[PDB]
């Protein structure tokens, strides 16, 4: 019962479409399941927005500190930290933190706003050699996850490759890179996703995602106790527009692929 057989059974039993991509930084080997298929990134795209700003902070020693005003008209569906700062301000850095660690949607838009639109995030991705990733809308519409809809999608492999480069590779300058990582490890929303499928003693930084069509995503970087890091992307989506999220499926995927590390 190969890993693939385990994944296939998982997908089948879930009555959904599972997308998995793990890269073992130890030997650069990987495990792939529908990893070349497009899935709606949902909030996992936030990482690209954050990295985009860190990249330009490399060239702007003042950037990250710059303050941003938070008005009640900025609030959208999910703004856990943006609200607390309505009538006050938030620095680019704080926005980055709220967007990744709490997946604050207002935060994401501010970041997109600052960058010059979704098209810019896409450009930043292209500049990072990622030719798959594409951001088309802002929060929360980027979370429609309509089957076969090209907008705001990527492939598990492409995201997996990029996450690696950003967190453990040549993408960001050391300081920025470390900052990104710090944010990912601090995420508070992935407790039941990938993290729930790994040894509790292992270090993980991740960015979850939720959307229509019961789309359930999580992308993470894992630091095993005595092994090189592992980069894992787990996307899951369903046929019925109002299907429930299945974070447990993500956990199962992680447990499955994580085995033997
Ligand atoms: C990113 O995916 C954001 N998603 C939404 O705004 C749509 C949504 C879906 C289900 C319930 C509420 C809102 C935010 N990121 C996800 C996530 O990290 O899983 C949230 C559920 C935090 S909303």
């Amino acid at each position: 019962n190969s890993v693939q057989q385990q994944l296939e059974a998982l997908e089948k039993s879930s009555g959904g479409r599972l997308g998995v991509a793990l890269i073992n930084t130890a030997d650069n080997s990987q495990i792939l399941y529908r990893a070349d298929e497009r899935f709606a990134m949902c909030s996992t795209s936030k990482v690209m927005a954050a990295a985009a700003v860190l990249k330009q902070s490399e060239s702007d020693k003042h950037l990250l500190n710059q303050r941003v005003e938070i008005k009640k008209s900025d609030l959208v569906n999910y703004n856990p930290i943006a609200e607390k700062h309505v009538n006050g301000t938030m620095t680019l850095a704080e926005l980055g933190a709220a967007a990744l660690q709490y997946s604050d949607n207002t935060a994401m838009n501010k970041l997109i706003a600052h960058l010059g639109g979704p098209d810019k995030v896409t450009a930043f991705a292209r500049s990072l050699g990622d030719e798959t990733f594409r951001l088309d809308r802002t929060a929360p519409t980027l979370n429609t996850a309509i089957p076969g809809d090209p907008r705001d999608t990527t492939t598990p492999l492409a995201m997996a490759q990029t996450l690696k480069n950003l967190t453990l590779g040549k993408a960001l300058a050391e300081t920025q890179r470390a900052q990104l990582v710090t944010w990912l490890k601090g995420n508070t929303t992935g407790s039941a996703s990938i993290r729930a499928g790994l040894p509790k003693s292992w270090v993980v930084g991740d960015k979850t995602g939720s959307g229509d069509y019961g789309t359930t995503n999580d992308i993470a970087v894992i630091w095993p106790e005595n092994h090189a890091p592992l980069v894992l992307v787990t996307y899951f989506t369903q046929p019925e527009q109002k299907a429930e999220r299945r974070r447990d499926i993500l956990a199962a995927a992680a447990k499955i692929v994580t085995h033997g590390f």
